[PDB]
């Protein structure tokens, strides 16, 4: 997250870190046995780390649980990042508590200008690299579909939305991928892609989770 703040330990209790020997993407806990992340985050051998704040120090509220299965959306297209969503099942259920909590799925898509919270352990530099050890947060509004599609002509699909600041400064960035965009208590977005971070007229692009609720519920219920 560029231009954001330190969240505060366990303040975003549905944020998980996906680890494969190191942090590589975020995700969101949607019930005790399932996480939703970006399909572009797929790899074999994922460990889900829940209850993290500093991802480099055991602080005493973590749960580390290996994935038993990954399910990439059936229409994920890695060339265009259309349908950039995946499901991850945990080998054993997470222990739900104040610091390890699920985030509700949306029932309709959210309006332009709705305020959202975006979080993750990604790069905090818009030019340069610096990775934070503690979870960072950003409040960002959903941008109109028209200003999203003007920002990235030819590349925004009905399954994507932009959130951020056209002026720049304040955006998600590398290593935030797969993590949550929560709006009015609902998981509305998954960190997906963009052009650099925090550049003028290049806001973050997010997987539009409201389009996927039936797939998410049917897939979980069948697996
Ligand atoms: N700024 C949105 C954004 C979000 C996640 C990863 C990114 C990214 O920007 C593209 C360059 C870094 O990869
Ligand atoms: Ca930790």
């Amino acid at each position: 997250i560029v231009g954001g703040y330190t969240c505060g330990a366990n303040t975003v209790p549905y944020q998980v870190s996906l680890n494969s020997g190191y942090h590589f993407c975020g995700g969101s806990l949607i019930n005790s046995q399932w996480v939703v992340s970006a399909a572009h985050c797929y790899k074999s051998g994922i460990q889900v780390r829940l209850g993290e704040d500093n991802i480099n120090v055991v602080e005493g509220n973590e749960q580390f649980i290996s994935a038993s299965k990954s399910i990439v959306h059936p229409s994920y297209n890695s060339n265009t990042l259309n349908n950039d969503i995946m499901l991850i099942k945990l080998k054993s259920a997470a222990s739900l508590n104040s610091r390890v909590a699920s985030i509700s799925l949306p029932t309709s898509c959210a309006s332009a200008g709705t305020q959202c919270l975006i979080s993750g352990w990604g790069n905090t530099k818009s030019s340069g690299t610096s990775y934070p050890d503690v979870l960072k947060c950003l409040k960002a509004p959903i941008l109109s579909d028209s200003s999203c599609k003007s920002a990235y002509p030819g590349q925004i699909t009905s399954n994507m939305f932009c959130a951020g600041y056209l002026e720049g400064g304040k955006d998600s960035c590398q290593g935030d991928s797969g993590g949550p965009v929560v709006c009015s208590g609902k998981l509305q977005g998954i960190v997906s892609w963009g052009s650099g971070c925090a550049q003028k007229n290049k806001p973050g692009v997010y997987t539009k989770v409201c389009n996927y609720v039936s797939w998410i519920k049917q897939t979980i219920a069948s697996n």
